[PDB]
DNA sequence: CTGACGT
DNA sequence: CTGACGTGC
DNA sequence: GCACGTCAGA
DNA sequence: ACGTCAGAA
């Protein structure tokens, strides 16, 4: 009665949903705890262009614990999606909405534009081998040992409003085969650092246990799974093997495609620059035919 | 085709309730992130004996989540109420569940049993002015700029479930005149060092604004408080004066001859206090008292 | 008052 | 795909 | 400053 | 699990 007279603090973790994403957003570091999202075949296509979005605050954060563009901008770290642009092609509003800060964690570039992009790859690849793809992903902050043995937790703030930079990131992927298929349902979790990696880690170096992850993370995913369904592992009942540097660069020409000039040959100039072999990539074709 | 198909995550920050406090767990740090509690005159009063009892963990906490005893002994760090068990007097059960992790964060030894201990003393002596007086305790991890210009947040964690160490603790304190009154509320918000503070530091001197505080703690105190009406000062409308080291050291003196069970024990305690040259009726009455024994 | 450790 | 960064009204 | 054009990522 | 021991000059 008189202990909440005048109500409890908040602590603003409520769930918030938007069109093909949810989070669950932390108001002392600026940024999402997790972000949930679903990927499909039909959600990846589409004529969404992120050309058309731009980062802004979110609208629904209180002003006082939202990050701004300010915060980003020259701070030498990149604004890293957790639920991905490219997987809400479906839908110009679903998108935009990836655009918010609510959205964004201060992400390393060579992190966010490769190592990072390549898991976003996988799951998007998932999608041609399970009907239904579940995905939650978020920043961490993990201890390390000092000098002295001790453990310390230690991590980079920007801006003027202090946006924490993790030093981890994290994602679990949940794929179900089939609305109607018996099969086991995959899981993965995975914990990638905030830094540069090359093609030579496999994606199953960063793997840990469901139940490890929680433990860091002081989250609990997924928590209507019935823990007595069949679950696999989805590196055993899936390759959970990210494109090379061949099947990247060659993937990424063929987006690039899509631009506006006769600059195609300055892109066709760095495909035998890192001698990439001539993939059909017939599009050049449906391009200007 | 739905996004909430196997459940959104759970973070595990709802409110839980206690006898005479409540609390949001933050399970990632194994501490609260908030403990709020109200006391009043008839709160402190009472016989409940903290000697009977325990620190232990929460039952209600997931123990995947909890912290334990192991990771607290011998860390270097003490156990820190937020709800202090003083509050407690006039309930055995309130008392008990103030030792409950859930309550409980990594505090400088110094700093627990000193300076904080005089805040929350002074907490409890604005029950002699104020009928209802609203506390929310907590810690913080605060940032830090090096010599290179960026800025970094560094704690420790201890023990195997890696419980976080504050920087600094904070406490809002509304202070309700009377529940019939006109008078405006009282409030006050402090942040101060998890480190030994002397005798030095008046209380004001750690005081902060409530939209600061509220900005670094990512939290949002007393949201049914009227911050439109006229809120008053506390440290203006009231003290803000935390006791000095002779009152401080004259009532802990007095409390330490009542557990004199050797007279060797009382005659050290006699020595330890004439160095501040005191001497007080009722410690002079209760020496003698358990002095002849 | 707030905490601890030794049999 | 993922982003930043250099201009120009 | 904030919206486009150009460039880059083992 | 329970009696001691300590806390700005
Ligand atoms: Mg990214
Ligand atoms: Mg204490
Ligand atoms: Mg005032």
């Amino acid at each position: 009665a008189v202990l909440e007279q005048f109500g409890f603090p908040l602590t603003g973790t409520e769930a918030r949903c938007y069109t093909n994403h949810a989070l669950s957003y932390d108001q002392a570091k600026r940024v999402p705890r997790w972000v949930l999202e679903h990927i499909s075949k039909s959600k990846i296509m589409g004529d969404a262009d992120r050309k058309h979005c731009k980062f802004k605050p979110d609208p629904n954060i209180p002003p006082t614990f939202s990050a701004f563009n300010e915060d980003y901008v020259g701070s030498g770290w990149s604004r890293g999606h957790m639920a991905p642009a490219g997987n809400n092609k479906f839908s110009s509003k679903a998108m935009a909405e990836t655009f918010y800060l609510s959205n964004i964690v201060p992400q390393d570039f060579d992190n966010n534009s490769g190592y990072w992009n390549r898991i976003e790859m996988y799951c998007r690849e998932l999608t041609e081998r399970f009907e239904d793809v579940w995905v939650v992903s978020g920043p961490l902050t993990l201890p390390q040992t000092r000098g002295d043995g001790k453990k310390i937790v230690s991590y980079q703030v920007i801006g003027e409003d202090n946006v924490a930079v993790p030093s981890h990131l994290y994602k679990v992927i949940l794929a179900r085969r089939s609305s109607v298929s018996t099969e086991p349902l995959a899981l993965g979790a995975f914990v990638v650092p905030n830094e540069a990696i090359g093609f030579q880690p496999q994606l199953t170096e960063f793997q840990v246990s469901l139940q490890d992850l929680e433990k860091l993370s002081g989250l609990v995913f997924f928590p209507h799974l019935d823990r007595t369904s069949d679950i696999r592992n989805i590196c055993s009942v899936d390759t959970c093997k990210l494109l090379d540097f061949q099947e990247f660069t060659l993937y990424l020409s063929t987006r690039k495609i899509e631009g506006a000039r006769s600059v195609l040959r300055l892109e066709k100039i760095m495909e035998n620059l890192k001698n990439a072999e001539i993939e059909p990539d017939d599009y050049f074709m449906s391009r200007y035919e």
